[PDB]
């Protein structure tokens, strides 16, 4: 684990704002899925809803130079969304003006199963990844899973 | 410039928690100084008071070692805050990371500034630096719409 690395073990800041100052390119972002999805008892216990609510799922690439430096796996509770930010759905909050606070739910180094592997294109199979909930008026509004490929960093 | 400077331009996390990261070390945090002041018209105008009304001022160092990783000047408005939330601002101790954590507050930053300098004589002297360089940031913590804290930020680069 290098300097980087490990402020990437602890840190609660904008992984993008560390992406941006690493590369000195600004990150552009990919989706790869986006679906409405509805809520299981474990996800509705994570999101802090009901059972059966509908949830947006999202899987994106970050992507910074025109490298892949992070993969990220997003769950958004619907009934939380204001009506703007809805049809809208980090940059949907800067441009909102949204108060908010992060509460990092755990990280890890790990490998890396082989598809994710394959996927980020990487020799050393080593990514960190971490997990955090976005807090807006007390509740989850979005819960964030990310991993990070370890050699880019 | 390296990406951990350029990471400590940008980065709207705890500092406290990236120190320990690059140093490996415990960070040590001494609040130097802890004062009541009333606001003049230019700290009225930042943080969008009344003149005359109370601040909190604050200096802290950040150690690893024993050397000075960072200094943060911040600037409170007692008026600003919740009961519980003050008197921890008072107890002097408490880093206000931690204080925020604790009452669970939803905020979102505006940068003011961030740029390298062009550390002073007296800026140099205090933080034991040869190479003067160092990264300078000001910005303003908001909570329900108001300035809750401006908070400046020197790092010296030669640390980094």
């Amino acid at each position: 684990l290098n300097a980087i690395h490990r402020i990437l073990m602890t840190t609660d800041g904008s992984i993008t704002a560390i992406i941006e100052a690493v590369t000195q390119k600004k990150v552009e972002v990919e989706t790869l899925e986006q679906k409405i999805i509805r809520a299981d008892r474990e996800l509705a216990e994570l999101l802090e809803i009901d059972e059966g609510d509908e949830v947006n799922y999202r899987v994106v690439y970050l992507r910074a130079n025109g490298e892949i430096y992070a993969k990220a796996i997003s769950f958004t509770p619907l009934k939380r969304l204001e009506n703007s930010f809805r049809e809208d759905l980090g940059k949907i909050m800067r441009k909102h003006n949204i108060e908010a606070r992060r509460e990092i739910r755990w990280s890890r180094v790990e490998e890396a199963d082989l598809a994710l592997a394959k996927e980020l294109g990487i020799a050393d199979r080593r990514v960190i990844s971490r997990n955090y909930n976005i807090i807006h008026r007390g509740k989850v509004l979005i819960n964030i899973t990310e991993f990070f490929p370890m050699e880019r960093f």
